[PDB]
């Protein structure tokens, strides 16, 4: 029993953690096989990130502008090359520690694991979910620029998120393992912002499923809902518009509680109007809408407590 | 900026896992040198849990009674003794992925990483804190049993907890890696519960402090209190009554802010007397307690947001 926020275990991230200095900056860098990654504002000083031309900038350094510190040992640049917001650095080692890895682009309300990295050094690790304005709400702090998130399904590792920024509200952006930024943040000093946010719908069911299979049925009504009749709900709430595919999705949890997705719709729209009357669930006195459908079948028992 | 439950990188705890199967049975071991230490109720079946006698069960079994997987590989049992609740068996083979390590007892209101695993895999990691009533609210399945607690300091891995049971409420029960419970519980099948439990005051006041570091002073008065005035309040709201060590070790954190601990105090005991308002701190409608001073320290910055 219980239900907590989990992360994969880091060690095969761990081991793939360097340190990159250009000049004066130094941030964390990713090394698989023979290639160093990096946030590309690594080259950049204060006053060029007010403005920067990446292109212009780049052509100025040389392979030796640049030192990566795996640990103890220097490795020896051979190479660089941008793609998108990312630096590559091709170096004479390859990483003996390299896992079976995959470069994926999560979709938002996907969670997340975080390592958080200072000076190349695993410092922490959390769980993150990808919000619908494309941040993530991480504890990061200067330095941790190149911290990576991931997934691990056996004994393959899942990049997603490389850390590059934190905006005005304190919340956190950066890019996928090709440098391409979720959400619509660029690696300048600029005046921009994370958009309005709203609530993960189909997590909020997911973990209403949990509480379920953990044995707690107090939030369950009598009634059904359509889909349409529950939508006019959530746009009141700012939760998400439920989808046929969210319900086609939760399918496995249903079937395992034998409550029907619009019976726990219904459950929920009653939450959202009534309130939780001072109760909690899952020990939470909210709803909780950062655990996906699979992060619930990765952690609950495969028989429900009936 | 940011605030998250965070665990030690695990890389360092993963190497040291094994499986370790004695007839039926098979949990999760911690290999160190040439030792793996698990639970002894690896030797029971389900008819001696009702009423075991482990002097008398172990004298029954061999070195070869024993198999130890770690990853692919078999490790040979070459020796086996009793430590209070674990059983140590000595290995052919040490393990060349150990760490520097420490074997701690923790306090009650201390927290520490958790590594789930099952088989001899690590499964999740989570962070956890011991209650007052000497269990932890962690999230186990069947075979999770051998899964340890840590922190980490520097380079240096300080073992805490090995993980025995689940008792009726679905919180857990387990032991030092010297094998000695905490809390009263032991390692057979009774109709033992957990004690009554209480909020542990320090944490939530190191937790307000957090607040304040990363920019937020809403909930703070002009009042200032006693600490007996305090504890009289402490006691009607089953919080932990606030000693002057306590106190005393709220010192650093106080200094950051320029907030004295007892008017930090005085904050706290009007938010537990009016509520929180429908307001939040650090993301949280109710107050905090499973991060220490220490874990304030270790993740929030060390200049105020003033
Ligand atoms: C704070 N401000 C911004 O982070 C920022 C804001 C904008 Br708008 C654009 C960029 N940009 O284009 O890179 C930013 N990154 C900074 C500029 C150079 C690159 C790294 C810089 N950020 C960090 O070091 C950092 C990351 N995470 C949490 C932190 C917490 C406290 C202090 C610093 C951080
Ligand atoms: C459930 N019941 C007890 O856990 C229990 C209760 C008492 Br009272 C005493 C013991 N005792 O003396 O060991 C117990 N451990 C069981 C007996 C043999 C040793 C391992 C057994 N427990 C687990 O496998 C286990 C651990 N964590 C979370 C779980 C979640 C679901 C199912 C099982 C677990």
């Amino acid at each position: 029993s219980g239900f907590r926020k989990m992360a994969f275990p880091s060690g095969k991230v761990e081991g793939c953690m360097v340190q990159v200095t250009c000049g004066t900056t130094t941030l964390n860098g990713l090394w698989l096989d023979d290639t160093v990654y990096c946030p590309r504002h690594v080259i950049c000083t204060a006053e060029d990130m007010l403005n920067p031309n990446y292109e212009d900038l780049l052509i100025r350094k040389s392979n030796h502008s640049f030192l990566v510190q795996a640990g103890n040992v220097q490795l020896r640049v051979i190479g660089h090359s941008m793609q998108n917001c990312l630096l590559r650095l091709k170096v004479d080692t390859s990483n003996p520690k390299t896992p079976k890895y995959k470069f994926v682009r999560i979709q938002p309300g996907q969670t997340f694991s975080v390592l958080a990295c200072y000076n190349g050094s695993p410092s922490g690790v959390y769980q993150c979910a990808m919000r619908p304005n494309h941040t993530i709400k991480g504890s990061f702090l200067n330095g941790s620029c190149g911290s990576v998130g991931f997934n691990i399904d056996y004994d393959c590792v899942s990049f997603c998120y490389m850390h590059h920024m934190e905006l005005p509200t304190g919340v956190h952006a950066g890019t996928d393992l090709e440098g391409k930024f979720y959400g619509p943040f660029v690696d300048r000093q600029t005046a921009q912002a994370a958009g309005t946010d709203t609530t993960i719908t189909l997590n909020v069911l997911a973990w209403l499923y949990a509480a379920v299979i953990n044995g707690d049925r107090w939030f369950l009504n009598r009634f059904t809902t359509t889909l349409n009749d529950f939508n006019l709900v959530a746009m009141k709430y700012n939760y998400e518009p439920l989808t046929q595919d969210h319900v086609d999705i939760l399918g496995p949890l249903s079937a395992q509680t034998g409550i029907a997705v619009l019976d726990m719709c219904a459950a929920l729209k009653e939450l959202l109007q009534n309130g939780m009357n001072g109760r909690t669930i899952l020990g939470s006195t909210i709803l909780e809408d950062e655990f996906t459908p699979f992060d619930v079948v990765r952690q609950c028992s495969g028989v429900t407590f009936q």
